[PDB]
């Protein structure tokens, strides 16, 4: 496969993402506007991975680096090779908190890839390619998706699993606020068929809520084949969730928690704004983001 | 509450329905442009009903009749009471068939109060009213909701349970086809995790397929949740339904069946077309009809 060449330089930025938003479990993801940015040089020969902000200290600094072995993977997509890569991440997307840091690190090694090759003359991986590359890396498609088309998505796949997503467009009245604190729940491995009819209908709602009807988010972000399972281990995030629902506000795990995610159609109450931080967790206010950004 | 004064007189048309499309089990809903027509007159006594068409000489002719019911029931909502009644049915939808003629039936008695309410100077019942009325006579606000509201619904319940449903504005590009033939089965009580987030993931797209991308519509309407459950029992339907999707066409079960819709931006092939037949299936072609019409 052609090596590239060496002096090429490309900066990528890569949204944060917020997976399930209550029963849409392993399909619904939205990507929020707080990044990581990565730039990248191919040189003659060598690895050096260099790393601030977040999960610094905390990620390896060789080929394991998850972006290097994502730059590498769309590299051999493309028809490529480096022949030596310097990369260097400015990180602001907090590990290990429901926000998605993994799947932002792989589509942004994937993006790299993609300015890579664009800058040497060759084909970019579609957008379609970069969803199936960067969810085989998580194990499912909705942070990946989310964070490589931005907006919010639907996701899927079919079973070599094939991973695939389509783009909504969240309704301009919705603001999200991300509540951020400072080993998994083994989840049910059947559920009762009236459990899952409800998931059913209020995920089918939920993409209604998140583009035409955001009166009804309250309603479409109630759950039950994961966050009550998942209550017990993590009360402090199950206790900012339930206290905010019952103020009227569509409140959901981020992901598998522990951060907390507001659908907002109102701005929070200074109440519920000190009631979180009590709890200790900050309020970060954030704005449905595009795609990953590659030049 | 008032009696209403003998002399008044409505006309109401009620559209067909089809529930679940696929994955959306319980929830999802579409109105179809094939009717039943219900002429309703106040008398100073007495109840006549009178039924042509469709479940002629299989309905009761009292007031056990679900279109006198369900016009008794919307008008005590609506504070009121009929002296006497003259009830004729000119059906079109078939009975048990999977095209949602019991929920018709009470839509369309619902409908009828309304207009008698309306000619007697009062408040009619509220679209949200209607649907919580019907819905309450089937157990479940699918079909109900799309002969109120017209179009695709997501429909839903909160526990009195409380229904409810928003409407959908289908792709312009989007026919419908229904193949209807001239058999129970008990649903499993639990379902893997598994399946629960394949119906999550195929419910959610379908929402989008049925409004803005109809090339996902394959993938969307695929289901885990009762149409395999269902197929045992009823073979011909299964089979029609299975040969028609490894052609390329979005069918799903009407319902529970026997019925089967196929959900196309095309024709039918000229070969499927001849397939249904074969199997005793006629092949109607049908546009998504608006609500329940009363006047
Ligand atoms: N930006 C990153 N760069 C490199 N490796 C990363 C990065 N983010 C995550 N990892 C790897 O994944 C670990 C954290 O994984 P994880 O607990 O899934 O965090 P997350 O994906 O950001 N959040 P969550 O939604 O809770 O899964 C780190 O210790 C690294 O091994
Ligand atoms: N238009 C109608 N008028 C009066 N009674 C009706 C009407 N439609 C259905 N029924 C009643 O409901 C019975 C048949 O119910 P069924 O056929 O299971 O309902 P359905 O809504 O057509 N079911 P399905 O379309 O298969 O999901 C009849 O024997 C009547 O008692
Ligand atoms: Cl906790």
């Amino acid at each position: 496969s052609e090596v590239l060449p060496a002096g090429l330089a490309t900066t990528v930025l890569v949204p944060a993402s917020s997976a399930n938003l209550g029963p849409g479990f392993d399909s619904l993801g939205i990507a929020l506007s707080l990044y990581d940015e990565i730039e990248v040089n191919t040189t003659e020969s060598g690895l050096k991975v260099a790393v601030e902000g977040q999960g610094a200290g905390e990620v390896p600094l060789d080929g394991s680096h998850l972006v290097v072995r994502a730059i590498e993977r769309g590299l051999a997509a493309g028809g490529a090779a480096a022949p030596g890569l310097i990369v260097q991440c400015h990180n602001k997307i907090p590990h290990s908190r429901g926000l998605g840091s993994s799947a932002a690190a792989a589509v942004a090694g994937l993006g790299v890839a993609n300015g890579l090759l664009a800058k040497a003359g060759r084909a970019v991986l579609s957008d379609d390619v970069l969803v199936q590359l960067a969810s085989e890396f998580e194990g499912h498609p909705d942070n990946a998706a989310a964070s490589v088309l931005g907006g919010a998505v639907v996701s899927w796949s079919e079973t070599t699993p094939i991973y695939a997503a389509t783009r909504l467009d969240v309704h301009p009245d919705i603001k999200i606020v991300a509540a951020i604190p400072e080993t998994r729940v083994l989840l049910p491995q059947a559920v009762t068929h009236v459990d899952a009819r409800f998931n059913i209908s209020r995920v089918a709602l939920l993409t209604v809520a998140l583009t035409a009807r955001p009166d009804l988010l309250m309603t479409a972000t109630e759950d039950r084949l994961h966050q009550p399972q998942r209550a017990s281990a993590m009360p402090a995030s199950a206790d900012v969730l339930a206290y905010l629902r019952s103020q009227g506000v569509a409140a959901v795990l981020s992901g598998a928690g522990p951060a907390v995610l507001a659908l907002t159609t109102v701005d929070l109450p200074d109440s519920a704004v000190k009631y979180a931080e009590d709890q200790g967790f900050s309020l970060v206010a954030m704005a449905v983001s595009a795609g990953v950004s590659v030049r």
